[PDB]
């Protein structure tokens, strides 16, 4: 699961996701977290 920092990171994580690029790398460029679970902790809540 992804959680983001804010709302502007979680837009820029949607557009990274545009053309196919790992979450992981989009994880790297926006400030977005990937987690096992499925609850985001409340500092990643958008």
């Amino acid at each position: 699961t992804t959680c983001c920092p804010s709302i502007v990171a979680r837009s820029n994580f949607n557009v990274c996701r545009l053309p196919g690029t790992p979450e992981a790398i989009c994880a790297t460029y926006t400030g977005c977290i990937i987690i096992p679970g499925a609850t985001c902790p409340g500092d990643y809540a958008n």
